[PDB]
């Protein structure tokens, strides 16, 4: 334990599911953390039942908003520090082709999933670049940046960038020393609410042709493996993709 | 010779560089071909120059443009008949790190480069589905679909969500028997005179260090590997990646 | 045609299957073929159904006697002149998982399908290096190069050392300026007599959960793709994978 | 701390560089050790610079001896009861590349990165399968398992068959409730006595055209990514590679 | 009473403020009305606080989604019957002057203000038209549609644009007859929830020299004047604006 | 109903036209009214039709008579009450260009058009204020108050001055707390009997290019504006104008 | 220069303040003016300040005699020609809100305001139409024939019927092709002699809340737009207002 | 003449038309001016046309190229010295109503017509203001920002927002004496080569019932009027409209 002593963390959409997981695992081992989210009754109770004020905040923004960058990363200073740990972990899921997906839909998922981890991206580079925190970015991606699903296009393309963007970020910030790590994270199927948005895909993904294990993992599956990428146990460790799937790229 | 027997072309970005050779070889083989750009002047004098109007045409249209997509399909479609082959090759490219790329300068690439791909590769599944055309959408992105630049961000980003877009697409066509493949090209650095754009980027990427052959390729290394892709030959191949780079991912 | 126009080719193992597709198809284009095999009787009788002895010729040959290579292009050399392009096409398989395999089985997989391919590649470079061939080797691997499956424990391993061991030789010929180029093919599943080793593979295979067009692929679907590689149209590919399998890697 | 609480783990060639820290930290975790190697000496004074004997033994073992393996399970399970947990470690590297590499370095090579690596994962399959150990056996491939280089012949093609054969073993385990876990490792360039092998490595891999960091790493670092894998925080972790290489292969 | 005897309606943001005091007075005269909003828990209060459900609904919708204002329509006729009148009513403000306006506060403002004003107006002459409805579309703008504030830039443009637009929108269903009417609402400074949102803006806004009457106005009094536009008391009406400001832009 | 609850209202030229709607309508709300006229049997028979003497009666008197308007509140508070809306509705039209107005028709218009509203204006506000009856003034101007007509000079000067005469009145009364509202109202052609003084008007004014709903309105539409503009409804609005032109000044 | 070359002006009330300064602008740019006033020892003394006999004449006229307008254009043209220039420029204003309004006062202001500009403006057409002199009437408004003042009654009357009955004119002469224009110039608070009947409004209107600028005019300020509204540079303007109010109106 | 003594002005879109026009006139003033354009072979000729480079030059620039306006303003202060004056005049329209605009015709034209003028008049007044200059930015708006069109629905909307938002910058400048002055101006039909991109709307437009004065406009007519509001004669006019339109939207 204290794995992560001293360390001062951001998470995007922390507040339920998997983020809500590394929250919960980030808190402790010894991390200072605030988590944001769009629902503030949500947001406050959660941070709440994770620990006290001086353990864990929240923090209201969408990860769209550019504007609100600013503002997170200048709250989070302010109660606890310089950050030294980002976690772009908001995203959202569209079930259609690209063939049967409106330029609406498009357009909306991109904001999230890809403009808004490149504005947490660029922003966190400047503000824990130089500074000895041993800094850490970890961008959450999924297997759907490795393969496709018929029925999941616009979802692909916002996680094949995320993959191919942060391995970019990764390497000006070690040519240019500037003590700050960039990985990716990529996730098989996970119980959290959103995944009970889409009706009957747990037991259509359980199956051994998609899931080789015949079940799908857990919250607390993804927080220990970015409780490694935090810490600085992971000090060689930059640019690489980590899948946590249960056998699903495997076959 | 004649491996591309009967077939109807589109190919966006082709009266210069890469698409410009990729339009000569598809007419030496058969195929009836429309290029598309934005300067009318450059784009006529590229279409007269390669062959004969019952040949080859242009047709002037920001890749960028949604509205403009339907009316391409159109013309070509009175000139030539049904359209069989799509080749989305117009892309743009800039030259800044994630850490100091501005929002507009992000917009602007992903515009060209992303949405563009995905309001073709759309429309081409809707438009050549169920017609025993013998379909193929040939999507251009890059090495850096691979590989990450640190000068190279939102190009980064662009061409990784080319790569895993198409597969979804492939996928989808393949699985409802729609006659439609998908695939994409990745190639290293040729010289075009985009890439005389990049002040001594030739010499540069002409390092051992960087491409292992010492020197970079031409047109149309990527012309003829496009061949293969549209014509019959290549029935069983979708959901794959073609890498023509001089060696460069190799090491 | 005439693609592979005074191009000397040797094919191991090109009397069954693939390998006499891409015999037939390399004489087609105008090159002269030397395919090898274990029997006799069968090789003679495929080579005369190809075409007459001054186009393509028998060899007995077991890819795996390290004496015999030699020999091999000595034979081949005499009756075509100086060879300039090997496919390292012989293998075979076995339906075990790792748990189950035995150190027999094991030996004498990889004694064909690794040993054999690095006896040709080791002395194909020797051979036609620095003499203004277009050289061209082309090693055989497989979609099991790229993922795994529980009952191919053994060929799983050979297929996964020939993928990175064509990049290593592809790397030294291209910084050495010696006119060789390396290349892997990775076909999915093919209607070969070698199916006959996996009992039931083909209706297994073509489940959409599998091969998502719902079908396997015939020889010369990789006949083509090794024309490509095969000719001087791929001057600029080295050390990269090509993938045909009915969208198996996809998902 | 006690992250490997009830753990029993054999360790090949733990008497030094990346085996020995591994063998390190799995013991300061909780885990009970018994490492191998050829030399007896060295390796009595490595188990007791570590710990004492009811946490760490020593087991005189060439990982290429087939019926050494089940002696070498015998002799663990005596001490410390079942195994739980099997690290492929031992391996060796020269210097060639593939055109001057006599078949005498290559047998012996693979002998000990492949055939070793087999005999362990085939038998530490049969012995800790239904169990309730949550078992992980970890294969040390490398980043030669992904990239090929131009000296490393032999070693690549070891380094692949790894990297493959594991997810087949993964796979079986999983769709059969083995309750076993398979995954790969792929270090960058280390500072261990290896590198001897390799003269004047470390100078060559710490230019930034290599290792974007501008240095190696320490045995340390593959160390961490190990405990997190023999750990039950992996649980939904199989047929995965984890890459810590400083940025090597995202260029 | 019952001056709105028949009519289906549908009020964007019509869960507080002025448009709930427009959806009460609706009711109230004979109309049966659809609320929405993007926070379900008080849409839904809001809904039931008026009345019951055969005489108002909620629906939960962000008014620059594109594709949510089809199912808006559709969900009210599916309850109520074809829809006869529109309140475009939602909108947002920012506090900065032109010159302090960032590019990020610019688009989402006129998202909301401009953008979604221009959905619903479209959508609305489309499934409204040719059907004996006497319809009625009704934007909301502002006084500072006709004036300037020097720390409302964006606010001015988007209300300028509103003003505008819905004249051509009157003409082109007036020319053709539609038997659609649109007309434009210029509130002045009204007590709502937003207003509190600017801190003390309202004893500012109620100076003489801004507000002649020395006071504010109510929800009320802009529910009352739609009460007219959406009767057929106002037959005649169409392309006209119509102020209540307690004398804001007399002087 | 009852909108005008308690109000005692006079209507200037109430016995033809659009006054005698404004009248019709008001007396049905609740009202009770005065209407004038210079003809005196018309008068009395255009009362007699709308109600009984308990609910409206006629006075005989010429707008432009200064003397008269203190006897006509006199009659109209002995017989109702205390007045508490005025409609200054009496006005007439002369078909001349200024280039071609004798001095003689530019001097009765005005006096009628301009002088009488004036006349009541001033003393309406001397009578009406500080008696908490929620005073309202309504000035009848027109579309002719906004843009010109080449053939209405004469009209035109006085409608423009009835606009911006009755902002002064309604600014001094809101500055002042009279409790006195003032407002104009500006129909576009409306088919009355003043239409015989401009010959052809509509069949002129029923063209597209003028009016663009086809057809030119009728005195009930100018009725319903001024229900609102006298009822409590409108305790917010003053020194407004409200158009009712069919769309006439949206073009 | 030379802006107004061989243009003959009249200009009414061109004795002092904002007359005096368009008749010495109009002389600097080449035109002959005859100004025109009541006392005419000052008058004198004016015209013989700006200019010499040949350039610029005074005559004696009161604006409200109609029989004086006919010798006034009869004596400018003896003296220069025809006339080709008119500015209806002669005003007052009184210091009375509309209830405290005399009928003498009311009477005598728009005598002069509004009786004078009609005088003019009817036979200014006659005079100058059909001719090619490129005619130009410019009358004189304010701000106040746009906004209300609550002590400006019957100057705001007057000012807004110069402003519409100009419109007509103006219509009346292009749609004849009479080579007249007629346009209306809104001045805002402008240092004259004038300001001594509006006691105190210098600091009065000099407030923020009143004129932006912080400041009031000069009469230059207004010289200068009626040199381009009397020049051929303005050929197609006509029916238009021209504001110069250092930003009243827009607040 | 030397009406514009040492002024710098940017002209957005001054390669043909009526910011030609501008770009000609100001010149022949005494102005330094620089035309923007996206043709450079158009914009280059149309510059050396004017004059010498010291007094006039060329900048490609897109107005929606947020990045580009720093640029334009560095290259104008770097040539001529600090920026006095810009003139927001490129501007695209659709011929579309309301009902038929697609979105993606409605999002090209508002990035231009109001994103771009918004990007210039911010970075305007930061660049000009607190420097003595006399600076004046000139924003074109149109008579559609007065009056619909049913077929310009998109372009109503882009001139309607120009309108309002000039008024809002026009007081931030003034309130804070920031010696920078914001006025609007509105052509009516000009003869531009954009209004023969729209068929046969020369002759609809010059009819009685449209422009009263029966023909368009030239480009010299909206020039002469820029010159005013560009001059110190204009020291006092901020906030406010000018129409030059032959009379349209008199009637
Ligand atoms: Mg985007
Ligand atoms: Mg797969
Ligand atoms: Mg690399
Ligand atoms: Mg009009
Ligand atoms: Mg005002
Ligand atoms: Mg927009």
């Amino acid at each position: 334990s204290n794995r992560l002593d001293g360390k001062v963390a951001i998470i995007t959409g922390g507040t339920l599911g998997i983020g809500l997981a590394i929250a919960t695992k980030f808190v402790e081992e010894g991390a200072k953390v605030m988590i944001t989210g769009r629902h503030s009754d949500v947001g406050e109770k959660a941070a709440k039942s994770v620990g006290t004020p001086d353990q864990i905040q929240f923090f209201q923004h969408d990860s769209s908003d550019e504007d609100g960058w600013t503002k997170l990363f200048d709250a989070t200073e302010k109660a606890f520090g310089p950050v030294s740990t980002l976690v772009n972990n908001a995203g959202i899921a569209v079930n259609k082709s690209v063939e049967e997906t409106t330029t609406a839909e498009w357009r909306k998922l991109l904001a999230v999933n890809l403009d808004g981890v490149f504005f947490g991206t660029r922003l966190g580079i400047q503000r824990m670049k130089n500074k000895g925190l041993g800094a850490s970015i970890i961008n959450m991606s999924s297997i759907e940046g490795f393969v496709g699903d018929p029925s999941l296009g616009a979802y692909n393309a916002s996680k094949g960038a995320v993959r191919i963007m942060s391995k970019s970020a990764a390497l000006d910030c070690a040519l240019k020393d500037y003590d700050v790590r960039v990985n990716t994270v990529h996730p098989g199927y996970i119980k959290t609410p959103s995944l009970d948005d889409l009706p009957g895909a747990e037991e259509a993904m359980s199956q051994r042709t998609k899931t080789p294990m015949g079940h799908i993992g857990e919250p607390n599956d993804i927080a220990y493996i970015c409780v490694y990428l935090a810490s600085n146990e992971s000090k060689f460790a930059t640019g690489s993709e980590f899948v946590v799937d249960g056998g699903y790229t495997a076959q």
